[PDB]
């Protein structure tokens, strides 16, 4: 009695973190008038001399200014809250059979013990150790109880998990009784059996304070949490239900309630160690499955970041940097520009709102990249109504580069005839079509947003041909036309090398169509 | 007959696959293996009766077990027991898994159990014992894998180069003798066993010679010819392991006489492995518990690297459009067309860039935009602005149009056109080191209209002829100076503090003769 070996009065505790070298776990205590008492003395002593395999074991206390606490061992793995919330990791029958009956050899102990159970041995309030060795808080000592009756309605719910029985408009004795211990074992099955929050049964919805005060009136059919039926067994529920009957008598004794244990688990009739290694072992297995699929949707999540991040290159170097190649800069012989603008654009826009003048340029970008799209052409850039057309840059395809990028105007200044402007459905849109070829240099260009230039002074003839030229219709340069007439089939006419900007007299054709 | 012949007709297929290597990337009793011969006949004597007997009575908690033989000529089958969780080298294959000092010494002393165990018995060696034969049980119940089966080997004269690739666990006493013990000798055990001790010690892969690192066959050859000292890998760096590499030496042994007797070898490793041991079989529980935690820190890792990663694209998704407007589309919003007051224009242009381009490597042409866009766009961070589009060597730039600003837009345009004409006279150009880049700038006030046009690939387009007014306007302008409008001008004036000049009525493709300034500079 006079050994005082309890406490540690706060003189030696590493700065819930450690405890006398040992990872301890301690719970706070609103109080100011624990000085000292002799009943109080003697439960303590009763609560510090006990120890079993399903029980966990007092550690220290602390009641001094500086601390007003009771410290325990930590459970290392989570409350048997979450666990049994499940949704974030399974477990099996024989797994709930093995917590089921570790509580159940715990609180056999409990209550036949140094005093009565606690009463507070909620769900929540039980944890399993490393070795999954199941254990529960609910001791209170008769100093647990932090003074403060005028909580409010969410102390209510997390106490009407209680008994009902007790709970009768009436103040239960801070110690507990034995049908409170019993209904917290029923409502643990039913967590168990459920899986769902705390005390749950099929209903509709229900309120804290609305279900409270249903159960304490008391209706005239008993109030049960009837959980769902299942094919494995119904004795179980038979027995969670007789457990939870108004009736004290009714409900059975902790004797009753193990033998009932054992005739369930009989099936496995496995008494040594043996049983909670195979458990473990499981667990692991289950643990390992959950790495795999998390892991094969990281790489998922990376590939999809990746196809993101290379959308603007031409399909050809952008599946040659994902594969770790590099791409140096590089020169072509000859390739096809093509140039599309819209002619008088800048007075129709004029008198138009904003949200009419921007459903049409949207309308035309859904009326070209269905045609685009067709043929082997890329486009590179595109900035209000202007276009960009090149052909072979990625790959040179030879000669075919001038077939391409002249069959796309002829199939596009025919798909623009019968665009419907819904500004003016009674007009048709003018656009001016340019079409050159020559060498030129590109390459790979930019690191925030990977781009893709083209450098070469074929642009810029190209450019001033475009702009020196008369709507609907396609106007073809000497180089270009040098091909269309080597590959034939396709009229083209002579329109005279007078109309020249930038230079002297360069004779220009027109593009009339191909058979 | 034995009772060992199991029919390929009763049960072939069961339990098709499940991938082994369950890490960081059956015949109606359970989960059985899958292996073949190539022998394709049955001739057993009453040699292969003995040692179909020596099978059966061989029943301990580490060696596997087998099933039977098979029963069809020509597809040939030995159903052992697979114990699960891969192989020991499997196991320290993924680095992710860490092991436990005392964790791996437990291993170790049970792998020195088993091989002892399998010594004693009439199987002097396994004599393919290796660190991929070697796979941990449900339990991690060690076991020795293809230690049984006398009748049939892989003793066919084949695949020389893979010979020397997959038996170099072999010993260089076994390795120089030209005929090999199927039945290996108790010596060459050891020395396998000493080499996978070994390679458990450390963490690195087989022989971990940490020096030229040649190719596995130059490495067996060198062995087998040998010198004055054998070639031999090291123990470790670690300045705690004296006893380890004491017990090694001794295993790197070169002729049997120095050869330890395994089960002394065992006993000395009990002395000084067996740091006050543990319980008879508590340490197995905690030692997969262990491993089970370490499996929990490795998933916690990987969901949090997952939700790093998904950030990313997702920032990626959307980013030509501006902020606020690429925060308000992913909210869910939509976003509509607005029309505003009054906006900056800028416009930059390289003068000449024509010219200084033409004569110019194409690899010298890509490594001067590149290093310009890097240039440029740390100096545009600095400011309140946005740039819409970059096409080429030209720039477009806006201000205040995502969220109005007021009169404050017309007062940060100008700002970044004076750390933008001071921050191109420092530039660097590669193939010529003493010419200056010239720049052109350009900026007006306009009433624009916006929106974010695009379908799948959306960007933010202005309209109205703000954008044709600013672009004749800085089509005439001059190199290294900075030319204003006169909208611009009063809202310059009105807010005081910058240095404008006049510059005259030049005409125009447009309206006419307007007056113009330019700006030279900030108070
Ligand atoms: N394995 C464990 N060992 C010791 N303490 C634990 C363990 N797991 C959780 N705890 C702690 O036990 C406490 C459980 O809740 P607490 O005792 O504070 O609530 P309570 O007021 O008794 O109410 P209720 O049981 O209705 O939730 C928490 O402080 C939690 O951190
Ligand atoms: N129980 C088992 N545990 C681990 N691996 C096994 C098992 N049974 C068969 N294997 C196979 O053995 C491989 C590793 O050993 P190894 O590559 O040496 O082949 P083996 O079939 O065991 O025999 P051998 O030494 O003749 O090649 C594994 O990749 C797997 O395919």
């Amino acid at each position: 009695l006079a050994s005082e070996l309890w406490r540690v009065r706060w003189e030696d505790v590493e700065p819930t973190a450690y405890y006398k070298g040992n990872l301890v776990a301690v719970k706070r205590v609103n109080r100011k008038r624990i000085e000292l008492t002799r009943k109080v003395l003697f439960e303590l002593k009763h609560m510090r001399d006990v120890q079993n395999e399903h029980l966990t074991r007092f550690v220290g206390a602390c009641t001094d200014p500086p601390n007003i606490c009771i410290l325990t061992e930590y459970c290392p793995r989570g409350s048997l809250q979450d666990i049994l919330e499940n949704e974030s990791i399974t477990l099996d029958w024989m797994f709930r059979y093995s917590l089921t009956n570790d509580i159940v050899k715990g609180m056999l102990f409990l209550h036949n013990g140094a005093i009565c159970s606690h009463g507070n041995l909620k769900s929540s309030n039980c944890v399993v150790d490393g070795r999954f060795v199941l254990k529960i808080t609910d001791y209170g000592l008769e100093s647990f109880r932090d003074l403060d009756p005028e909580q409010g309605h969410t102390v209510y719910a997390k106490k009407l998990w209680t008994a009902p029985e007790l709970l009768r408009m009436a103040s239960p004795p801070v110690r507990g009784s034995q049908a409170g211990d019993v209904y917290s074992f029923g409502i643990i099955l039913q967590e168990i059996a459920l899986r769902s929050g705390v005390f749950h049964v099929e209903g509709l919805d229900l309120s804290p304070k609305e279900i409270i005060e249903r159960v304490t009136r008391g209706e005239q059919p008993p109030f049960r949490p009837s959980l769902a039926l299942q094919s494995h067994l119904e004795e179980l529920g038979l027995l969670m239900q007789r457990c939870w009957a108004e009736d004290p008598q009714e409900r059975p004794p902790f004797q009753q309630i193990r033998l009932t244990l054992r005739k369930f688990n009989r099936e496995n009739s496995s008494n040594i160690l043996d049983n909670l290694l195979s458990r473990m072992e499981q667990y692991a297995n289950n643990l390992e499955e959950l790495v795999e699929e998390r892991t094969q949707a990281y790489l998922e999540e990376k590939r999809k970041a990746e196809a993101l991040l290379y959308q603007i290159l031409p399909h050809s170097v952008a599946e040659q940097l994902k594969r770790g190649e590099t791409v140096q800069a590089e020169a072509f012989d000859s390739v096809t520009i093509y140039f599309s603008d819209i002619v008088g654009f800048t007075a129709l826009s004029a008198e138009s709102t904003p949200m009419q003048v921007v459903t049409l340029l949207n309308d035309l970008y859904t009326c070209f990249d269905a045609v685009i799209d067709n043929f082997d052409v890329y486009k590179v850039e595109t900035i209000g109504d202007a276009y960009m057309v090149v052909s072979g840059l990625p790959v040179r395809n030879g000669r075919l580069h001038a077939c391409e990028v002249a069959r796309m105007a002829l199939a596009l200044l025919d798909a623009v005839r019968s665009f419907r402007i819904r500004h003016r459905p009674q007009e048709q849109l003018r656009l001016r079509i340019g079409i050159h070829t020559g060498p030129v240099c590109a390459g790979v260009v930019g690191l925030k947003m990977p781009r893709y230039c083209l450098f070469g002074d074929t642009v810029n003839t190209a450019s001033r041909m475009e702009s020196n030229g008369e709507a609907l219709k396609i106007h073809l340069s000497s180089e270009t036309k040098a091909v269309l007439e080597e590959f034939g089939g396709f009229e083209l006419e002579l329109r005279g090398d007078v109309e020249m900007k930038g230079k002297g007299k360069v004779r220009t054709y027109w593009l009339l169509g191909e058979r």
